Formats: C-alpha cells, sequence, structure tokens
C-alpha cells in the first residue's frame, strides 16, 4: 500500500538516473518471495493464540537475502515488503554478497512473558524454516527485537535442522556466548563515523577537535557521539533525546550524560549546558549533523537553515527529498540514510562470516574490516556523486541498483 509504492517510487526515482532496463524495473518492484504464515503459542493462562508473521525476500540476485525482524502491533505486509526492498539496497551499497529480506509479526511485545517470547520466537522458526537457512535467508534482530530473541530462534532452528549445517549463520545479533561476534551494539555508529570522517576526507576537512552535533540520544546515537569523541577526537556539542537537548559550546563527554539521562530519564537540565529545543540544536553552528531520532526530522521549514557542512543521517531516511534538493543546492554534503547505518548490516555480514567459517575474529580485526567495507562503499557513491552530479542519496541508490541488475544479468534473470 503506502510504504510498498513509496519504495517502488524511490526506486523509479533512482532509476531515473542510471540506465537499466524496464523488465529490470518490473522485476525489481515485485520481490521475489512473500510468505505469509500462522504462528501459534500457548499462552501462559493456556489459551492458544495466533498471530500473522511474513518473510519478504525481494530479491536475492547477489547472494542470500538478509533481513531483520519486527514485533511491532502495527505491522503490516506492505511495510515489511517496503523494509526488505530498502534492505536490498543496503546491502548493495556496501557490496555484500546478500540480497534483501525483512521479517515481522503482529504482535505487541510488551504484554509477552519471557517464556512467551520464547514460544513466539520459536513458533515463527517453524513457520519459517522453509524459506530461510544460512545460504537463503539471514534473520536479524530488529525494533523490539533483542539478542536473547535471536538465541532462541537460532536454537529453534538448529533442533529442527539437526545440526546438519552451520546452524549459527542462519541468523545474525547472536550473543557472544553462542555464535556472537565482536562489534555489534555500536556497529551502526561505527560505520557512521566511518562514513563521517571519510566525507570530511573529501570535502578536505580535518576533523581535529571541531563541532557534532547529535539529534537524539538512544543508543546509536550515544555510541555515535562517544565514538566521534573518541577517535576523531571531535567536540560533542549538543545531545537531545525525545524531551529537550543540551548544549555546550566547551564540548560533551557522552559517558556522563548518558550516566545523567539513565539517573534523571532524560538529559535535560544537564550541568554546564543550557536547555534548547530539537529544531535550535538541528540549527546549530556545527561542522558534523547526525540525527539519530524519529524520522522526517528535517523538512523544507528547516532545511534552509542547515549550516553543518556535513549531515550524517544515521536515522531511516529523516530527511525529505525536498529537504535534500535544499541540503544540495546549499553546498551541503549529506550521507544518505543506508549509507549511514549500514555498520550494523556489515557487522551482521562479518558475524555470518564468522558463523560458516567456524573461526571468530577480534574486536579490531572486525572494526578493520567495517572499516574497510564502509571506507569502499562511500568511496564508490562520492565518486558516482561527482560523475553523475546527482545527489548523494541518488549516487548510492545508482551504485546499490546498478549491482543488484548486474546480479541478476550475470544470473540469467534478464536478459536484456
Ligand atoms: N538494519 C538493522 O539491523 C537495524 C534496523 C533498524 C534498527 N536497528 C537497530 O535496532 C534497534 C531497534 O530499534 P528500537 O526502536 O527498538 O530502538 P530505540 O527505541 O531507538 O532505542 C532507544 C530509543 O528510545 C528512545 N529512548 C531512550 N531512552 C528513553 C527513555 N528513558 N524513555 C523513553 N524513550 C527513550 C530514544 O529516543 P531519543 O533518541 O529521541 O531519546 C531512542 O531512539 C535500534 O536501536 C537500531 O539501532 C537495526
Amino acid at each position: 500500500i503506502d510504504p510498498f509504492e513509496m519504495a517502488v517510487k524511490q526506486l523509479e526515482r533512482a532509476a531515473q538516473y542510471m540506465d537499466i532496463s524496464e523488465e529490470a524495473l518490473e522485476w525489481l518492484k515485485k520481490p521475489m518471495r512473500i510468505v505469509e504464515v500462522s504462528v501459534p503459542i500457548e499462552m501462559d493462562d493456556g489459551s492458544v493464540k495466533v498471530f500473522t508473521g511474513f518473510r519478504v525476500q525481494h530479491n536475492w540476485a547477489r547472494g542470500p537475502t538478509k533481513g531483520g525482524i519486527r514485533w511491532h502491533p502495527a505491522e503490516t505486509l506492505s511495510t515489511v515488503k517496503a523494509l526488505a526492498t530498502w534492505m536490498t539496497w543496503k546491502v548493495a551499497v556496501v557490496d555484500l554478497p546478500y540480497g534483501g529480506g525483512k521479517g515481522g509479526i503482529i504482535v505487541n511485545p510488551k504484554e509477552l512473558s519471557e517464556r512467551e517470547q520464547e514460544r513466539l520466537a520459536r513458533a515463527y522458526i517453524r513457520a519459517v524454516y522453509d524459506v530461510i537457512g544460512p545460504w537463503t535467508d539471514i534473520p536479524a534482530p530488529d525494533v523490539y527485537t533483542n539478542p536473547k530473541i535471536m538465541g532462541w530462534m537460532m536454537d529453534e532452528y538448529e533442533t529442527i535442522m539437526r545440526r546438519k549445517g552451520p546452524a549459527f549463520g542462519v541468523i545474525t545479533g547472536k550473543p557472544l556466548s553462542i555464535g556472537g561476534s565482536l562489534g555489534r551494539g555500536t556497529a551502526t555508529a561505527q560505520g557512521a563515523i566511518f562514513t563521517i570522517r571519510e566525507a570530511a576526507k573529501a570535502l578536505g576537512i580535518d576533523l581535529k577537535g571541531k563541532k557534532i552535533a547529535v539529534q537524539g540520544y538512544g543508543n546509536a546515537g550515544y555510541y555515535t557521539a562517544k565514538l566521534a569523541k573518541e577517535q576523531l577526537g571531535m567536540t560533542v556539542v549538543a545531545v537531545s533525546d525525545s524531551r529537550g537537548g543540551i548544549y555546550n559550546p566547551d564540548g560533551l563527554d557522552p559517558d556522563e550524560v548518558l550516566k545523567w539521562k539513565r539517573e534523571h530519564g532524560s538529559v535535560k537540565d544537564f550541568p554546564g549546558a543550557t536547555n534548547i529545543t530539537n529544531e535550535e540544536l538541528l540549527e546549530l553552528e556545527v561542522d558534523v549533523l547526525a540525527p539519530a531520532a524519529i524520522e522526517e526530522v528535517i523538512t523544507e521549514k528547516n532545511a534552509d537553515n542547515i549550516k553543518a557542512k556535513i549531515v550524517a543521517e544515521v536515522a531511516n531516511g529523516p530527511v525529505t527529498p525536498e529537504a535534500d534538493d535544499i541540503l544540495r543546492e546549499k553546498g551541503i554534503l549529506q550521507i544518505p540514510d543506508f549509507l549511514c547505518n549500514a555498520g550494523g548490516v556489515t557487522v551482521s555480514y562479518f558475524e555470518w562470516v564468522q558463523n560458516i567459517n567456524g573461526y571468530y575474529w577480534t574486536e579490531e580485526e572486525v572494526r578493520e574490516k567495517l572499516d574497510k567495507k564502509m571506507t569502499k562503499a562511500f568511496w564508490e557513491v562520492y565518486n558516482t556523486h561527482k560523475d553523475k552530479n546527482i545527489h548523494m542519496r541518488d549516487a548510492a541508490y545508482v551504485v546499490a541498483v546498478s549491482r543488484v541488475y548486474q546480479a541478476m544479468k550475470d544470473r540469467g534473470w534478464v536478459k536484456k
């Protein structure tokens, strides 16, 4: 419906700037496999309740599909399909041997007990086994899911398969004790920091002690701020929660800010920092801007007021296309959404490789591989930007669609 057609429109707009056949557009619009199943679980009161689960594999030309699992009561088939379609290009931009996947269950996990959550995960695996697997489809943790549900799902898959193949490789995000990989928690933030550093290098800006402003102080935002201040040595000047933001021109320490937020429930009234609104934080005179909160954070109203030279949107599509055009005409380099949060999927791919090979890498090795892959992806996007004279979002979309088209043409799926 709405999200699926929005993704289709985005794909059309992307193809407007590159040469691919019409049959390729039609093949890419329709996801290859849609699996809608009924997931029954014996509730704690003794009754049996059935939920609706969706597994959407949009494409697998480049390799086994990869996709997160969402447990949200508002989840719909169109949303899962659109997210799988986006995940296709998310894994394509990084140049991974992955296709686009997505999973979801129509359920609210707030009132589900731990036994009920375990039963839900195991029954979902029992229902979707026939269309998943280490070489076929790799589920991942996503919103309202944590590595414990991943452990339960992996255990169920291993039990059903009778331990014939690499069970640990069927899914990602598993705990470090069982098939885990290092750097998973800070994966998205680490990729974002690498992209920020690379954009600064491309623009000729050294980031020694300069201004970075993060709008949104969740796990991803806190990790991004801490990693920036540590590796890049930049001056974190503003962080905001769902309530308000705190600004200090001298700098901030993300550790103490997170401690204060945990203790008081918010970052409001932080010592040495003036309380400011989210819109004021978005319009600060900084060099790097990273929105880590609710999407559509920047619109036409405030796009013209943005002065940060580098905008790394870690959030999923937090900037409207009109605001994208406004930032483009303002001389602002804006890192696309799936070119920023791609660190999570890159480290998930690393975890999958570790699971298959039976060899687990150290923190430094995972960091090095993530750096290489993410820098190469961003540099390819920036080169296409400077070549085709098209937006960063447009360049990343063109690269991803070109890779998918080449994979499909090599497989013989499309003759032209
Ligand atoms: N490709 C992938 O594998 C993939 C895809 C999607 C998501 N993910 C990751 O997996 C996670 C799943 O999403 P999620 O929605 O479960 O995470 P989440 O809700 O974003 O985690 C914390 C969020 O809740 C808000 N928050 C923080 N402290 C709070 C408090 N005391 N009271 C109320 N709200 C508070 C924060 O908003 P403010 O920042 O505004 O304070 C923050 O954005 C995300 O964190 C994301 O990084 C991965």
